[PDB]
């Protein structure tokens, strides 16, 4: 219960600081060709030719049967593809006409806007079952807001703001209806329906709030600031978006780690950031959380968790492969004064020139215009300290000069997208996974539910973890690490994973400890059991070529890297091959991967193992 935003202002404060009549819009006016030329630089011709290809574009009708197919077969794409084509056409024409200024694209902007007003709804087939009727087809009697409608509303606000004049010159009723549609589909429902899930009014501890709150709220807020010229209404609206987002900010951990991972960062942290930027601009700088430490951490997560050459930390049901918008990262980095994020944005560019964001997000498209020339000058670099410690999420990133990166975690087995992975580590060598976390497959008939933990990628059996008395971890809030510490100077991460195992495992403490020195990684296991029932087993997931030159030695050759894993001779090593039938896994790792299995005869109520990994 930080309630940051509410502390920064109440409703009456807010009435003073708001900027009315859209004097806050940072783009030059439409008819100011000189200012736009400057801002566009070299995007100008690129943007015009993109818009030239759309001079003859047929705006697409979305048939009732496309929406109805969601009920019939779960096919969302049949509705989503033409919708998205229409939005992107609309966004592209906007940029192209801001680029040229001659009115060559006004007809198609008008055509797009008028067709959009004629649609019953901007909500997606998939999200429409939240209406009273629960159906996948729009009910002209009701409007809700999802991710689609929000963005569709903000794109339309922006079209309306920018081309109100040439549109009224042609016919004043287009802009009139645009104001009607945005009022009816965004503004009126936003103020009148307390019960949309993503708003998190009538959230209770334990319910989830996720990226929808900052995403939806950011487009709502755009819509108010562009379209609502009554100051008392705007004040009440913005204060409502503040109370809403405050629930997202309170839900998130203060250390800034995204427990979902980097793939959702763009639209989580990144939408939170967008919201705050929009809020700031709209209050002439007066309600700005952009210098909040937590927000900055949330932005540098993306830097810290990006290992290299496409590989990312992938705790839980996330992909080992990952990316990022350089332009969003740059912009975010500027706003919270992270020289780190700014250099990292340049790094992701990887020698390519930054150009305008296209796609279907007006705010991101327009903003990317302003940051574009600075980013082309920034020096490409991925500097970050040797240790990153997220103490609430319980993630530790440690890296040495010789190209090893370890990600270890504590945590609990009820994380979002949870894997039973408490205490697990992943080792990258020069960015290449060597001891890996398999990650996400395509969502079968069990993914969500019990029977989730009968799938192998979700079991502790298939993470870099011991099986205690031959027993794996269990799922649930109760099943977690204790006394997780991180010594930032000695590069030592250490945690008791005992409570992450069920009663049968019969363990008091099991302390799993990671030490990174400059040359090598020492893994220790230190355990005291309530009864020695079965032998412990230890596992490591890997790929490439694996060999066993001698007892207590394994060698892994993967993607140019080559490593030695030294293991107690008390164990007998075997390799298991894991055919990858699921394309969502074989996309990443290829055809198969491997689990190294360490098994023993020894059974002791107390013991320790020392494992050592280095290059050769
Ligand atoms: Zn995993």
């Amino acid at each position: 219960e930080r309630d940051m935003l509410q502390k920064a202002a109440d409703e009456t404060t807010l009435k003073n600081v708001l900027v009315m009549k859209q004097a806050w819009v940072p783009y030059p006016a439409y008819t100011d060709r000189a200012a736009w030329d400057s801002l566009m630089g070299s995007n100008k011709q690129r943007l015009i030719a993109a818009g030239e290809k759309l001079l003859d574009y047929k705006w697409q009708l979305i048939p009732a049967t496309a929406y109805l197919e969601y009920e019939r077969t779960g096919n969302r794409k049949i509705m989503e593809v033409p919708y998205d084509a229409n939005r992107q056409a609309l966004n592209t024409l906007m940029l192209a006409e801001l680029a040229e200024g001659k009115g060559r694209f006004i007809d198609q902007l008008l055509n797009g806007a008028y067709m959009s007003c004629e649609m019953n709804s901007w909500v997606l087939s998939a999200h429409l079952p939240r209406q009273s009727s629960k159906r996948s087809l729009p009910d002209f009697r009701e409007q809700i807001i999802d991710l689609g409608s929000g963005g569709y509303g903000a794109l339309m606000a922006w079209v309306h703001y920018f081309f109100r004049k040439p549109f009224d010159k042609i016919n004043p009723v287009v802009s009139l209806q645009m104001r009607k549609a945005i009022k009816e589909r965004i503004l009126d429902p936003y103020m009148n329906d307390d019960d949309m899930w993503w708003m998190a009014f009538n959230w209770q501890p334990g319910e989830i709030i996720n990226n929808w709150n900052p995403w939806c709220n950011s487009n709502a807020l755009q819509c108010f600031l562009l379209m609502e010229n009554n100051k008392d209404r705007l004040a009440k609206a913005v204060y409502r978006s503040m109370k809403s987002v405050d629930k997202f900010i309170n839900f998130v951990k203060s250390d800034g780690a995204c427990e979902e991972g980097t793939s959702y960062w763009g639209h989580a942290a990144g939408k939170l950031y967008d919201y705050l930027q929009i809020l700031s601009d709209g209050t002439g700088g007066k309600i700005s959380l952009l210098n909040e430490p937590m927000i900055r951490r949330m932005g540098e997560y993306m830097s810290r968790s990006y290992v290299g050459n496409g590989w990312v930390v992938n705790f839980a049901d996330a992909s080992a492969q990952g990316g990022g918008d350089p332009l969003l990262i740059y912009r975010f980095g500027k706003a919270v004064n992270s020289n780190e994020m700014m250099h990292f944005a340049a790094y992701l560019l990887n020698g390519r020139k930054p150009y305008a964001t296209m796609g279907n997000d007006a705010f991101r498209s327009l903003q990317s215009l302003l940051c574009c020339n600075d980013l082309a000058k920034e020096t490409p670099k991925h500097d970050m300290p040797d240790v990153t410690w997220y103490p609430e999420t319980e993630f530790c990133y440690m890296k040495n000069k010789n190209g090893m990166f370890v990600a270890a975690k504590g945590g609990f087995n009820n994380e979002s997208h949870n894997h039973n992975d408490v205490g697990t580590f992943s080792l990258y060598v020069n960015t290449i996974p060597v001891i890996l976390d398999a990650g996400v497959g395509t969502y079968t008939k069990q993914t969500f539910g019990k029977d989730r933990y009968t799938i192998w990628t979700m079991q502790s059996n298939y993470h870099n973890l011991p099986m205690i008395n031959g027993i794996p971890q269990k799922y649930g809030q109760e099943y977690k690490a204790t006394n997780t510490t991180c010594n930032e100077k000695k590069r030592v991460f250490s945690t008791d994973i005992a409570a992450a195992y069920p009663s049968e495992a019969k363990v008091k403490n099991w302390i799993r400890s990671y030490t990174l020195d400059d040359r090598k990684l020492t893994i220790t296991d230190s355990y005291t059991l309530e009864e020695a029932v079965a032998p412990n087993q230890v596992n490591f997931m890997t790929w490439g070529n694996v060999t066993f030159p001698s007892q207590g030695k394994i060698q892994i050759e993967v993607k140019g890297q080559k490593v030695e894993l030294d293991y107690p001779t008390l164990f007998k090593a075997e390799l298991e091959t894991i055919q990858l039938d699921d394309p969502r896994l074989s996309n990443v790792w290829g055809k198969e991967i491997y689990r190294i299995t360490l098994k023993t005869n020894e059974k002791k109520e107390t013991g320790n193992y020392k494992f050592v990994i280095q290059q050769i």
